[PDB]
């Protein structure tokens, strides 16, 4: 009755990866939830197996170079984070559930994913395609290139750097699908479309509906369900009406059912083997904010371990006349 | 040109059945708004019937039984709500209009509305079952189990007690459907299933459509519009966004548009006959987020008396040059 | 690669269409956004051609006449926005964008428009019908009766006035589809209907599906896509959950996306010639509303003209062996 009846829970606390303090709160926002009990009211066990601790670097050890901020910062964590990823994979099936942290904690954990199964597709949910080379970013800020870094036909566009050695890509572009774009730079939308990479915007979830998007981007990237899932799901794919604690909101996202959509059909494949959920940022907006951002960030992580909104059955039915007591029913004689 | 032309409106502020303080201001947050002027502007003749008087007990007067709060106060409400909706009922068709309270007023009002009606169907909008037997319960809290009493089917799970031998299960599981779940406890799944009560929870509205499941749950209870029609609708069905002030929100409901196209094709097919609205509390949330909840509660309860969002038609055509002016028309002669 | 390489910005500040102060504020609004940077980014010139200054006569120059509020204040900035509007259409295609301002400035939008090109069509995009006639507003605000002064077929219910004589009816009944229609005053509805105006109320896009409404409205009025466009946009238009800052805001309406998908597939036809957006007032509401509101009136105005939420192609793509680094794939030698 149960598609999954283990999980691990991984903390990753990055913050490095973008400007704004608050995402290493990420973890402790979905500790303090309620989470855990209700997915082991759902009769799943779920083992905690800690938090990542990121690579933060002193100012001085890590000045800007080719206009990246932090990058040995961001080098040094992504190792250490597949590392783990690794060890934990290698260690039905039990899905690794991963809390951020910014989002450039996906270089390292589809990197440790990947070491582990090696054939693995990536759904990427979010409002922003994450995969600026360093040459073209605006910004510098790494949470926005992680998948620069992973896709193989990508690589004649990532300078050179000693320290970035051990970050071998591992992704051909025709293994990621995107779900929930509406804010590409537009170097993003040069290699999406030149190397294939298939992607739904909002404007195809408009066009389509969620049911089509989510059946065609699996038809992409898993067209048999031969292969584990790595779910990447940034909170900011979702409307910021239901996620406003993030640092990067867009207006006109996924609604939460939509967000659950696509979670409930992920783990309904059987082959969800890593899901990330990034970009929760519990210093921003008001407390209200905070908890509806909380509460969204709960309800996704529950229906990618396989909560059902349509009910669970008793593990054990309870009956009235096996407590000794008189029923209504029974009384009426 | 109007289905109903006459209603009768009819306050029920029961608070014993959950411990919310508020939901007893729930009839008078209907009366302050503006709903009595805008349904006598679409033409209906509105009556308002008073309150009813809940039946509060000291706490020493109801001690818990089997688990159960308030169980005394619950009793005697029920039986004397029962006796005012018979009472009104046996005096086209004039539909009652019920305001909350909260939702443990229901087992008195179906039990009064069948008393007058005995084939009605029930439509059930709600994120909850409300179906919960007394000992299943995990809170004890009354709102939750008001149709654990009403359902034929599963009188053999109901403890008996004295006091309520007066409240006789009226519903067969076949005539009850349910629209909006999203928070099932496991024991309510079970007897749902068990006993094929129709279901049409968020999940089915977000793969069907809200259109295809109002279609399908007016054919598995009414289908050939033979039954009077209660309509049995928790505000908190609606997603919290609109209607925040309610003491069990659950994230991904109904948006105010769907409530409203339930409620519209309900009071299309001529028999709607109840309508209750249950759990406002104005005492939970912000002056903006009660003032939110009274709009979604107001739009909600026009749309079942027949308020339609395409227009009406004037009673009086008013005509310029029948008062004497002269129009531009006219003038350029 | 651009459908509207160019285009012109026009702000009115009206403010005596309506009571509540703050209108006059809207064209400031979008100004201080980010708005004419990001629509630089896509690479269409945008220049500004200032504000109208609306004629504001005193309260003894302009009493009540048949029931208007200031209706010489009205008539007078009719003319003068007409004349302006007209020189600038006659000075691929080249759209005008225009802020508002409450929705009494279209008499004169429209009616400059004509004037240059008076085969046009109107989509109205608007909670209400703003199509009353004086003697039957039950508010004489003049923001809830522009179109009636413009309509052919309404003339004969047009009180006479000679300040008036300028404002020439230039629509046909036929040339305006409404929608998102949600508050239509009955006698509204009787002259819509009356005259076979198309229109589309949130209840035909539940029922509809948005996609299927933009298509039915651009066949009622554009059967061909030969007729210029005026769009003319209330943000009230908008649900009130994402555009809150406006006077008249009423639950039930567009979704962001939906009110995006009718401008960018009005957008798309290249037939877009005026868009004015209406009854943004930035003194209503709490900071974060009015933030809100403006990031729902630019992201509208960017889809308006051409942005795509699937990304934009660069104008020069950028190579990392041209700059003389060596990238990882180079290095791999
Ligand atoms: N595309 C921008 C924004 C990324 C935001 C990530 N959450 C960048 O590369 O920095
Ligand atoms: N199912 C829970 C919650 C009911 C909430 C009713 N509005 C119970 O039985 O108490
Ligand atoms: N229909 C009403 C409201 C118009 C509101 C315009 N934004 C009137 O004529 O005044
Ligand atoms: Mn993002
Ligand atoms: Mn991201
Ligand atoms: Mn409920
Ligand atoms: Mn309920
Ligand atoms: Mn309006
Ligand atoms: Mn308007």
């Amino acid at each position: 009755k149960l598609l999954y009846t283990s999980a691990n829970f991984l903390g990753i606390p990055t913050n490095r990866g973008q400007p704004k303090i608050g995402t290493y709160q990420g973890p402790e926002l979905i500790r303090k939830s309620n989470f855990f009990q209700l997915v082991a009211e759902d009769g799943i066990q779920l083992t905690d197996c800690g938090d990542i601790i990121p690579v933060e670097l002193n100012e001085a050890e890590d000045p800007q170079r080719f206009g990246m901020k932090w990058s040995r910062s961001f080098s040094l964590t992504t190792l250490r984070i597949a590392e783990r990823v690794e060890e934990l994979m290698k260690q039905k099936s039990t899905p690794l559930v991963i809390v951020g942290g910014d989002h450039s904690m996906a270089t390292g954990t589809i990197l440790g994913h990947a070491e582990a199964k090696p054939d693995l597709c990536v759904l990427w949910i979010d409002a922003h395609g994450d995969i600026n080379t360093p040459l073209n970013s605006a910004s510098g800020n790494m949470h926005g290139m992680p998948l620069s870094f992973l896709v193989k036909e990508l690589q004649d566009q990532i300078p050179w750097l000693d320290d970035f050695e051990g970050i071998k890509p591992c992704l051909n572009a025709s293994n990621i699908a995107y779900i929930g774009l509406r804010d590409l730079d537009a170097h993003e939308t040069h290699d999406i479309r030149k190397h294939g990479i298939a992607y739904f915007t909002m404007l195809d979830v408009d066009r389509m509906g969620i049911e089509a998007v989510i059946k065609e981007a699996l038809l992409a990237v898993n067209p048999r369900l031969e292969k584990a899932i790595h779910l990447s799901f940034d909170i900011d794919a979702l409307d910021p009406l239901v996620a406003p604690s993030t640092g990067t909101a867009v207006p006109g996202g996924l609604t939460l059912r939509e967000g659950l959509r696509i979670c409930e059909e992920v783990s309904a494949t059987g082959k969800l083997s890593v899901v990330e959920l990034a970009e929760l940022n519990p210093l921003l907006g008001s407390q209200e904010d905070v908890l509806k951002t909380q509460s969204s960030a709960v309800h996704i992580l529950r229906a990618c371990l396989g909560h059902c909104r349509s009910g669970h059955l008793p593990f054990k039915v309870r009956n009235l006349t096996d407590q000794g007591i008189m029923s209504r029913a029974a009384h009426m004689q």
